[PDB]
């Protein structure tokens, strides 16, 4: 679908726009591809991702964090942020540099908004200067404009000692195309 998890990377809130990058050709009810976006995360911010095949290649709808990812028994999550709680190794309730999954997590920033993730568009948490993520959030259910939404918001720490927002989003999309494709 179009449900997502994102980080505020430059420290002024998670922000979204209408799509214009790839939108000069739109997918249709028989042409296979990715579900047609009308809005997306603006390039100062990034999506939280993981290759579930461990080679650092994002291609499937579970590889985005969001309500279409699964928990450690194979169940879908009720809220995509809570799927991060399976990844804490020691039970301190932070995702930090001592957890194995900290190296497996990545962040995606797409400048062309084509819905495919390519290798230059990805960041590891250490290359992104992240030190920890909090497994704690509040429900905010806030509009972001252009049909986009922020459901829930938590927090993260940078290696430079700055702290910033992270959260669960709904991104704007074509409703019929989002039923022809997942
Ligand atoms: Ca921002
Ligand atoms: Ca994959
Ligand atoms: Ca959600
Ligand atoms: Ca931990
Ligand atoms: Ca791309």
């Amino acid at each position: 679908g179009s449900d997502a998890l994102a980080l505020d990377l430059d420290g002024d809130g998670i922000e979204t726009v209408a799509t214009k990058g790839f939108s000069g050709s739109l997918f249709d009810h028989n042409r296979d591809g990715i579900r047609t976006a009308t809005g997306w995360v603006s390039a100062d911010d990034g999506l939280l991702v993981r290759d579930l095949n461990g080679n650092g290649i994002i291609d499937n709808g579970a590889e985005l964090f969001g309500d279409n990812t699964k928990l450690a028994d194979g169940s879908f999550a009720k809220h995509g942020y809570a799927a991060l709680a399976e990844l804490d190794s020691n039970g301190d309730n932070i995702i930090n540099a001592a957890d194995a999954a900290f190296q497996s997590l990545r962040v995606w920033q797409d400048l062309n908004q084509d819905g495919i993730s390519q290798a230059n568009e990805l960041r590891t948490l250490e290359e992104l200067g992240i030190q920890s993520l909090d497994l704690a959030y509040k429900d905010v259910n806030k509009n972001l404009g252009n049909g986009n939404t922020l459901a829930q918001q938590g927090s993260y720490t940078k290696t430079n000692g700055t702290t910033a927002k992270m959260g669960d989003l709904l991104l704007a999309a074509d409703n019929l195309h989002s039923r022809f494709l997942e």
